[PDB]
């Protein structure tokens, strides 16, 4: 409906990144999904997601959720709620947000556009 950015958990990305809040169940929009190079291991998908205010490109899908991508329920523009996630920190200090459980609330086709004008979150 009207006021589209009101559909997303504005501020959730900062909360995840600045506070390390892990109990929230934020509603985010998928902006993009891309496979990452794994080779011989099952594919892994990296997601660029939006909370309406920020985007963040450091989301990774748990392997168990691969069929959502492969069968196309989880795709660019869809709106989803993250029911479980974990943050992992790499040796170089970058952090990855692993999506363990997610629900697609509205299909890419039913949403159809990037919501609002989110700006890239920087670290
Ligand atoms: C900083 C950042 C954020 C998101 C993705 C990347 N990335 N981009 C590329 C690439 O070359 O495209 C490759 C990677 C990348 C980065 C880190 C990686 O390893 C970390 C990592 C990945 C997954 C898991 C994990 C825990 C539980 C599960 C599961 O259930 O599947 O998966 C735990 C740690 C794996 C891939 C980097």
């Amino acid at each position: 409906g009207s006021h589209m950015v009101g559909q997303l958990s504005r501020g959730a990305i900062a909360a995840i990144m600045q506070k390390g809040d892990t109990n929230i169940k934020p509603i985010l929009q998928v902006i993009n999904i891309r496979p990452i190079t794994t080779g011989n291991s099952p594919p892994r998908y990296r997601l660029l997601m939006s909370d309406g205010l920020n985007t963040l490109s450091s989301f990774m899908l748990a392997t168990q959720l691969n069929p959502l991508v492969e069968e196309e329920q989880l795709s660019s523009n869809c709106v989803c709620q993250i029911h479980r996630f974990i943050v992992n920190t790499l040796k170089d200090g970058r952090r990855v947000v692993i999506l363990m459980e997610l629900e697609v609330l509205k299909s890419a086709e039913a949403v159809g556009v990037k919501i609002g004008n989110p700006v890239p979150y920087n670290e």
